[PDB]
């Protein structure tokens, strides 16, 4: 291993972030501070010194941006509340104003984010579950931070997947959010400007192992099209992927990568089938110097294949 | 899930303890308290109520004892050093001495602990792993604690099991502990009262998932003669167990039970098969309501079956 893979929590909140080829990767070190990894023709940083905040120990950690302009990375605090910590081009790194609303989660919740797409505009969406088991979102549309809709119970502890697009025929932004419930299962939230928060879960995988991760992302986007891909931990301590792709409907499902038992997952994406991609990125752990954060790409040039074997510090 | 199980942390360190079938079981809460459960007839308790102290989140968890007049508990501070929860009958639960010593371990050390056997003097030996990733033994002979002798290099954040028997035609006690090296292998290093520490580091699985639970004990000692069984979860996600019996040495291993994905793993036993025994009992999660502590049985009567399905709180 290495002094700086040792520094790296085992079984790590991940999280990530990029315009195009442009990456930033988040994670927990060993004393619960959050780093941030970067990639700018290469990678470097997630040291001491690329410190953003800190956490409770095991606190999951997603993020969320409008390219690199824009970043914003949730967890949580010893209290169980929700806390934000902001980047804001010119102004740099801050403490976002979620805090200061005192959203008291279930200690077990984790948490998924998206900026709403299709607007500059800065709106955000923010899943957790909260003491009764439920899914709640959490809304802030420039006045403040506000609870919306609440999407009902779910596997205590389960993990948030969580995706923004906007149809080119739609004069709004669309969610899809992926969780488990108590029978297992992955399941599917939907909302859309006009039929709001649609009633039905939609299945996307039978039986899942408990509290697996679920991290997802979307991309190109078109007249009432879109393409989604949701990734889980199986039982074969694999990272399997599930694709919607327009036309298709949920059509494809299979192992990606190993990782170590209980890994988290980050999903990246850019561009698409029609302009040459898309590209994909995904982060984990599968044992690399033990504890280092690895990574996986697809792009069109060759498809599936393994990337940075250890990201910084390791 | 149940609202008690929901308390309880997922991956959670276990420990163990027992005079016969009078158990106690320790385990760390979604807050960081460590909990005692207890078996006096039927299961009981491991509420609020029943906390013993505090640890970092995702502390390892250890205990060793001398029937249960004498129990000791070893977690690990928010600053990553060594601390020590003491019971003895007539005195009730306090802070033992160990914190005084300030021995600092790496943040991903694991611990295990024995009293000495053969002896009604209190004599203990823990292990740990130091920030340059050695096994480190620390000593209390009845008059401070202090280091006693380091074994070496192994994987950084190792699981560590331990064992103290004494042979009926030996005049002290021997120790065998086991632990993972940067190989991936499982491995014993060996103390007797001739020998000391035995040179050979000795293989007994020649490869286990990076940082897996490790769990040891013995019954029956007699002339020369000993019975061991260790325990580790298997890239299957199950115990596998790991025998020696006298006579055949290190001659079984298979699959015991299934578990979640980076369970930890306690064991405790009693009796010898000379005298209708022995007993095992195997603590560790599987997914029962989620994340509730589950238990193995082993006997004569019907050999092995599950035991208790979901262990108070639950
Ligand atoms: C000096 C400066 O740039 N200040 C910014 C304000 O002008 C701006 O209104 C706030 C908005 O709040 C932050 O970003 C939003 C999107 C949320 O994440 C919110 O929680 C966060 O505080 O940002 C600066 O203060
Ligand atoms: C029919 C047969 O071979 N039965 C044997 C018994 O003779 C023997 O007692 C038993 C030993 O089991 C081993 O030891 C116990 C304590 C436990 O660890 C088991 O997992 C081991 O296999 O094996 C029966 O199979
Ligand atoms: C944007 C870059 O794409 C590929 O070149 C990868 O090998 C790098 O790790 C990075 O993800
Ligand atoms: C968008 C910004 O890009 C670089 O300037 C980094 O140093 C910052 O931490 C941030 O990620
Ligand atoms: C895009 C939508 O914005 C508000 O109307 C919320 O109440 C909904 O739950 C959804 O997030
Ligand atoms: C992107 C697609 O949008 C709607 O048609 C949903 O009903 C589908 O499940 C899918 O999420
Ligand atoms: C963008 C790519 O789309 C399909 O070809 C999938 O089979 C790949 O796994 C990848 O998700
Ligand atoms: C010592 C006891 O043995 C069996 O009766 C089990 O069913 C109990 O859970 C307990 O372990
Ligand atoms: C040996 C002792 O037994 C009972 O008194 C329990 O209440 C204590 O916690 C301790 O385990
Ligand atoms: C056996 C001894 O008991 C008490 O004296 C504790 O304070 C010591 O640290 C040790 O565990
Ligand atoms: C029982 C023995 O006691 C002391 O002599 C120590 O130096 C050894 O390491 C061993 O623990
Ligand atoms: C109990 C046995 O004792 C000695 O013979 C060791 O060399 C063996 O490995 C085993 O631990
Ligand atoms: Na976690």
């Amino acid at each position: 291993s290495t002094p700086g893979a040792q520094q790296v929590l085992f079984r790590t909140g991940i999280a990530a972030v990029n315009s195009t080829n442009h990456l930033r990767v988040y994670f927990q070190d060993v004393y619960g501070s959050i780093r941030e990894s970067l990639y700018e023709g290469s990678w470097a940083n997630g040291t001491e010194k690329n410190v953003i905040g800190n956490a409770k120990l095991g606190s999951p950690v997603a993020a969320t941006s409008k390219e690199l302009k824009h970043i914003r990375v949730y967890t949580l605090t010893e209290g169980n509340t929700l806390q934000e910590f902001a980047y804001d081009s010119g102004t740099g790194w801050y403490n976002g104003g979620l805090g200061g609303a005192k959203f008291q989660v279930a200690p077990y919740s984790c948490i998924a984010a998206v900026f709403l797409a299709g607007t500059d505009a800065l709106q955000l969406r923010i899943y957790a579950q909260k003491p009764d088991n439920t899914i709640q979102e959490y809304m802030w549309n420039g006045d403040g931070w506000k609870e919306g809709t609440n999407l009902g119970g779910a596997l205590p502890g389960t993990g948030i997947g969580a995706t923004s697009f906007r149809y080119t025929d739609y004069n709004g932004p669309s969610i899809r959010i992926w969780f488990q419930t108590d029978d297992l299962k992955l399941v599917q939230r939907a909302y859309d400007p006009h039929k709001g928060w649609y009633p039905d879960l939609v299945t996307i995988f039978d039986r899942a192992p408990p509290r697996t991760a679920i991290a997802a992302t979307s991309f190109g986007a078109g007249n009432s099209s879109i393409y989604m891909r949701i990734y889980f931990v199986n039982s074969d301590n694999t990272i399997w992927q599930v694709c919607w792709d327009h036309g298709k409907g949920y059509h494809d499902k299979g192992t990606i990568t190993p990782v170590i038992q209980g890994s988290e997952v980050a999903i990246i994406s850019w561009g698409s089938f029609a302009n040459n991609g898309p590209d994909l990125r995904l982060y984990f752990q599968n044992g690399t110097y033990i504890s280092a954060v690895s990574e996986w790409v697809w792009n069109r040039a060759h498809g599936s294949q393994l990337g940075r074997s250890a990201l910084p510090p390791a």
